[PDB]
């Protein structure tokens, strides 16, 4: 599969300069759409893998230089000492065509020369005009061939410098410690990837004009000044007064870009608990909630970024106003001290300044902004650099060849800001061979002994060895994108005689054979599309097949069946790891019989370490075709977007009548723009054909109207400037609130999609189109959509004005016309799909960030780091390919566009003599210089076109989510009754759920009768449809059949309205980033008072008043601080505020100590016992007292009666699985059931 090598390698300079290897490029791309097996590959010395580990050297170089010098270490002076050596070559070009562009008008202004004292006698005259005319070719052949190879050399390394940047900063977030995971979040790393590195390629290219800016300027003041006397003065006096002020707007830009960015990483940080949490989201009706905040953000995002916007209009309708303003100052002054100017003053000063203008007037405000975005940009990539890294692990000591876990006196603090450290004397050790078990309180530190081992937990005290790897098994299932093999592999090589037997062990076999496709079927990000119970198990079989000598397992019997976890308990512990070390832990008081080692932590405090047998004996006890990857590429279809999407963005701006007098601004602004050199040049032909009157005889003398022409000159002047400054607010102010528009109608209309989509699409194709597809639209939408309407209009006037000559010189502008209409027309075609192919490329590296930043936990653990250094190297040059594509044919458009431009030139200075041997200048000279300045508007014009077209098709990829087809609506016309549900009688009758439209069922003839205030309780086999009918009752998906709640179907009323009145408990434990109090209600409508007792009936207020800001500590991302016992105290605490009818328990005790279990069951039990509560748990312990017990059995409903009539019968499932997990224990809760079937049937004599 190894693609094509690129042909510029294997081209000369004759092909390179012109770019000549991209002819079948473009003849395959005309023909057909462009594929990812089209793109050429890029050169061995711009891989990701090359540039990175080679600016890691200089860094390291750097923070080792600084640490000496004991100072602050800078992340600029590595980058020059790094990337000056391949860019100072780079400045005698630009030093040679800033002189080369001083040096054209002045023989543009020597040839009119000889036109203006043309005879036709002396040939040393056209020997002179001829020699002026090889060395005008000779000039703009430099100034318009290398230039766009420049550019492109230029540009590559940009993109070099941007992928070095980009791969220290996933090197860093590879890194990074559990103290410095509390500062940062996911968004900080998705904006340094996505915006933060899109201004490094654009720095590096303005930097030149930058510091050449003033070498032109003196040098074009001084060769004004041989000509001009001391009245020159004015123009430098102005251009020393307005350059220092585009200097100071540096830190104006510095300080608005710091916001911006600041801004920009909370409303990227308010993502993934909008989609990773949509499910939680749309079974509580949050979406208006998030919807308050996200808009607001956005608003305020929008506010400081106009004032931004506002200086870079400023500073490009400067740029078009220094030109008239230069004009004006100093003919003020040279027509006041007596002097005139008739042609050539004005001339050489207009010539001049034609030329001179483009460069300090663009390049200069443009190059100031780009260095003030790369301080900052900067500046935050070398904090997140600074930050606390984790505690690498020592070398360790020569052992004998065996293999243990010593610890001893171990003491650590998890918060260095707390008080009370979360480990307290533990001294232990395992051999291998031993099995010890950890059991303990919820909030004791269980999981904390096991994260100590890996080191993610600095020591404060004592001493920890590790000897050989380690398979470490969290609590929280992590499932990347991929197949089902491919997790279980996770980079090992594919074994049958032991995948067989570990998906035996595993018991794996019934899911792998219920699914479609077995082991080979897809699977979502996050593992949305397993359940838990299946994910729980996957983990387990990837840690086995790794074949590791350490297993810590952290609780993988938490949410699994009780029927099957004593069979992998039984084959997949005590026989596989039985040779091996492991540490199980959990919370089961009948899988510690096998244990040798129990470890009873309390509170982080070692209270009995010994065997099974000494508890019991000293009487202390501890109760107490093949479904392709993940629906690739689907954006096609490119075929020239007409004026649909055109419209939408011009009426997301302001209205009709705004938007004609934007046009009527901007046809003002030109007429004025035209009519100022209208004028100046009827003044100077006034002028001459006084001077000439008064040398002829002049015997009357009428001075001109001096003051009434400055007053004109001055109004007309003035009147330009403020249209221009007017129209370029307009215009800016118009683009920014169509790109709020758009990002506003794109946030809305995402929140509203099915959960199908979800997990359809993975979690980068849907983060790349939030950061980088709607932050362009601030940075390079507006400055190229007023760089193009100002040179259109500019080429327009240019036309208006050449139009009043002689018509030999416009008629061959048609056939140049058509041929740059259809070479866009070519170009276009395809920089489309490049630019599509770019993004669809660019979409990877954020999706496997993405999974990458929440599975770095077992990444560590798994020392796959290399691995995932590749893989990011390699989803980043897949990228960088079509980037340098892109670049190259850009650059081939503009060079053929130059040499067309150069030869249409070359033709009208040639093929005019013949035919002007007699006209003479007045109508034959100056035309040289006309049609110089035709070509170069249009050469401006076509390119920027070509980046608004660009722009254009980039922004398309928002626009085509307007639409984003959607399930029911919120509320229908038919609105429930405001006492609905009075009773809750929840009737089914053939439902059936799927998950994908023609995907395989999973729900078979399911009917059941609930009827009002019965806790009904659900068990079965996991994976069997438990969720899924939960899923089917609050519509998910559409479901088949009918589902009739209190006499109202399901499928007749409205989605919001039918969420909000049956509460929910989560299956998988997620929490929201923020306060407390917000994390609990965000609406801020529950009391404190009610707010506490609420956290006293849940029993976690005791130990959240330990915090000093009980209502104010700001959660990490997904809840990093809590854990998996404190996320399912606070959703239980929510759920109970919710205080609604409909009371849906999935999944509450999976990681819940019994003690606290029985607790909260009780208070439940105690507090709801006037609702109809759908109880679902593993543990019969706590649903043997329900009325009545479903048991869903791959789908279809066996069995649905009574608990006791259940236990009677000897054949029934249920019966088949209590009868497991001891004798003792199911005889407790048969006994209990009898007793409360008697309490129930017979209360006359129970
Ligand atoms: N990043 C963190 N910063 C500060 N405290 C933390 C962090 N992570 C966990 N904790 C603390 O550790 C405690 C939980 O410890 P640990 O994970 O070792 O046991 P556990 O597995 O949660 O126990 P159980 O399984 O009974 O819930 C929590 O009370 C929490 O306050
Ligand atoms: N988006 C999806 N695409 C394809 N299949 C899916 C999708 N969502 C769910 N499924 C399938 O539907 C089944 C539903 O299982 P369910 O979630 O009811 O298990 P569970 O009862 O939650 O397990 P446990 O009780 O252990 O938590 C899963 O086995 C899964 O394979
Ligand atoms: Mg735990
Ligand atoms: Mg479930």
């Amino acid at each position: 599969q190894e693609v094509k090598p690129n042909p510029l390698q294997d081209a000369n300079l004759c092909s390179r300069v012109f770019f000549w290897w991209l002819n079948p490029l473009f003849k395959i791309g005309h023909k057909r759409r462009l594929e990812e097996d089209d793109m050429y590959s890029v050169l061995p010395e711009d891989r990701s893998q090359h540039l990175g580990e080679e600016l890691q050297g200089f860094w390291d170089k750097e923070v080792l230089r600084a640490e000496n010098d004991a100072q602050k270490p800078s992340l600029t002076r590595a980058i020059i000492k790094c990337y000056w050596k391949s860019y100072l070559v780079l400045g005698i070009f630009t030093l040679i065509e800033e002189s080369a562009k001083v040096i054209q008008p002045i023989f543009l202004g020597k040839i009119i020369n000889y036109f203006e004292n043309y005879d036709p006698m002396d040939s040393v005259a056209l020997n002179t005009a001829y020699a002026y005319a090889t060395v005008l070719t000779f000039c703009t052949l430099i100034l318009a061939i290398l230039h766009h190879l420049y550019f492109y050399h230029v540009q590559c390394a940009g993109m070099r410098l941007r992928v070095a940047m980009c791969h220290m900063i996933y090197r860093k977030a590879l890194r990074l410690s559990n103290m410095a995971m509390g500062k940062t979040t996911t968004g900080q790393i998705v904006n340094l990837l996505s915006n933060d590195v899109n201004k490094f390629d654009q720095v590096t290219v303005f930097l030149h004009f930058l510091w050449a800016g003033p070498l032109q300027a003196i040098a074009v003041t001084a060769l004004l000044w041989m000509e001009i006397g001391i009245s020159c003065l004015a123009g430098m006096a102005v251009l020393i007064i307005l350059l220092p002020l585009q200097s100071c707007f540096g830190k104006l830009f510095s300080s608005l870009r710091s916001k911006t960015a600041t801004f920009t990483d909370a409303r990227i940080r308010t993502m993934n608990e909008v989609i990773t949490g949509i499910r939680i989201i749309k079974m509580y009706a949050w979406e208006k909630s998030f919807s308050n905040l996200i808009t607001n953000l956005r608003k305020k995002e929008i506010s400081k970024i106009l004032r931004s916007s506002c200086l870079r209009g400023m500073n490009l309708a400067s740029f078009f106003s220094a030109s008239k303003i230069i004009v004006f100052v100093t003919f003020t002054t040279y027509v006041l001290l007596g002097s005139v100017i008739t042609a050539s003053r004005v001339f050489v000063a207009v010539t001049l300044y034609g030329a001179v203008r483009l460069t300090v007037t663009l390049f200069f405000p443009s190059a100031i902004e780009r260095v003030s975005e790369a301080i900052v940009s900067i500046r935050r990539i070398q904090t997140f650099l600074l930050l606390d890294e984790i505690s690498q692990r020592n070398r360790q000591l020569p052992s004998d060849g065996k293999k243990m876990v010593h610890v001893q006196d171990f003491t650590a603090f998890w918060d260095k800001a707390s008080e009370t450290p979360t480990l307290q004397g533990l001294s232990f050790t395992v051999r291998p061979g031993e099995l010890l078990a950890v059991v303990g309180p919820v909030g004791a530190g269980k999981s904390s002994l096991l994260s100590a081992v890996l080191g993610e937990l600095a020591p404060s005290h004592g001493l920890v060895s590790v000897h050989g790897r380690i398979a470490y098994v969290s609590q929280q299932p992590w499932v990347f994108s991929g197949t089902l093999r491919s997790n279980i592999l996770f980079g090992k090589k594919y074994e049958k005689e032991r995948y067989e037997k570990v998906i035996k062990a595993c018991a794996l076999k019934k899911d792998l054979q219920l699914l479609e496709d077995g082991d080979l079927t897809v699977i979502g990000d996050r593992g949305t599309t397993l359940s838990g119970g299946q994910k729980a198990r996957v983990n387990l079989a990837r840690a086995v097949y790794q074949d590791a000598d350490i297993y810590l397992l952290d609780d993988p019997l938490s949410a699994v069946d009780a029927c099957v976890s004593r069979h992998l308990f039984e084959l997949c512990i005590c026989q596989i790891l039985h040779e091996k070390i492991t540490i199980l832990v959990t919370h089961q008081l009948q899988y510690l019989k096998a244990a040798s080692q129990i470890l009873i932590l309390k509170d982080g405090k070692m209270v009995q370490k010994g065997t099974y047998t000494e508890f019991l004996k000293s009487g202390i006890d501890f109760g107490s075709e093949n479904v392709p990857v993940t629906l690739s590429e689907e954006n096609r279809s490119e075929g020239k977007v007409g004026f649909q999407a055109y419209k939408n963005y011009f009426r997301a701006g302001a209205h009709w009548i705004v938007f004609i007098f934007l046009i009527l601004l901007n046809t003002a602004a030109q007429v004025a723009y035209v009519l100022q050199d209208w004028w100046l040049s009827y003044w100077a032909n006034k002028q001459s054909m006084l001077n000439v009157t008064v040398n002829g005889g002049g015997n009357v003398t009428e001075k001109l109207d001096l003051n009434w022409y400055l007053g004109i000159y001055s109004g007309l002047t003035v009147a330009t400037v403020l249209f221009g400054i007017a129209r370029s607010l307009l215009v800016f102010y118009v683009l920014v609130n169509s790109s709020q528009t758009l990002h506003n109608k794109m946030f809305e209309s995402i929140l509203k999609a099915p959960v199908l989509f979800f997990d359809r699409n993975p979690i980068g194709r849907i983060l790349n189109r939030f950061s980088k597809d709607i932050g362009h639209l601030d940075d390079l939408l507006p400055l190229t959509f007023l760089d193009f309407i100002q040179t259109l209009l500019q080429v327009v006037g240019v036309v208006s004005v050449a139009v009043a000559v002689i018509p030999w010189i416009a008629i061959p502008l048609v056939p140049l016309g058509i041929i740059f209409i259809f070479l866009r027309r070519y170009f276009l075609e395809t920089s489309r799909d490049v630019k599509r192919l770019e993004s669809t490329t660019r979409s990877p590296v954020f999706s496997h960030l993405s999974s990458s930043l929440q599975g770095l936990w077992t990444i560590r653990a798994y020392k796959a780091e290399e691995r995932c250094q590749e893989l990011f190297d390699a989803h980043q040059d897949l990228h960088s390919e079509a980037w340098f594509l892109f670049l190259t044919t850009s650059r081939w458009f503009a060079v053929r566009l130059d040499a067309i431009c150069a030869m249409f030139v070359i033709i009208v200075a040639f093929g005019s003599l013949i035919l002007a041997k007699t006209l003479d200048a007045g109508q034959v000279g100056l035309a040289l210089s006309y049609a110089l300045t035709l070509m170069g508007m249009f050469q401006w014009c076509v390119r920027q076109s070509a980046e608004v077209e660009n722009m254009m098709i980039s922004v398309e990829r928002v626009i085509e989510y307007t639409d984003l087809e959607k399930e029911a609506p919120w509320e229908y016309q038919k609105r429930p009754p405001p006492a609905w549900p009075h009773e809750g009688v929840i009737i089914f009758d053939n439902v059936n759920f799927m998950y994908s439209p023609g995907g395989p069922l999973v729900l078979k003839h399911l009917t059941a009768l609930i009827k009002s205030q019965e806790k009904v309780g659900i068990v079965g086999r996991t994976g069997a449809g438990k969720s899924s009918l939960i899923s089917a009752l609050f519509r998910l998906s559409e479901p088949e059949g009918k589902i009739w709640i209190d006499k109202i179907l399901t499928t007749e009323i409205g989605l919001h309205d039918l969420r909000k009145k049956m509460s929910i408990i989560p299956q998988e434990p997620v929490l929201f980033t923020g306060t407390m109090r917000k994390n609990l209600d965000p609406f801020n409508e529950h009391t404190d008072e009610e707010l506490w007792n609420a956290l006293q009936e849940v029993q976690l207020k005791e130990t959240i008043e330990d915090l000093p800001g009980k209502m104010d500590t700001e959660l990490a991302e997904s809840g990093s601080n809590f854990s998996v016992g404190q996320r399912q105290l606070v959703c239980l605490a929510r759920a109970i505020l919710r205080k609604n009818q409909i009371l849906i328990i999935d999944q509450a005790t999976a990681n819940v100590d019994p003690r606290t279990d029985e607790l909260i069951q009780k208070k439940i039990r105690e507090k709801f016992a006037h609702c109809t509560v759908l109880t679902i748990a593993h543990r019969l312990n706590t649903i043997i007292d329900s009325d009545k017990i479903m048991v869903l059995d791959s789908g279809r409903l066996k069995e649905y009666d009574e608990p006791y009539v259940l236990l009677q019968n000897k054949e029934s499932l249920f019966y088949k699985m209590v009868q497991c997990l001891g004798k003792a224990e199911a005889a407790a809760l048969t006994e209990t059931a009898k007793q409360v079937y008697f309490k129930r049937n017979y209360p006359h004599i129970g």
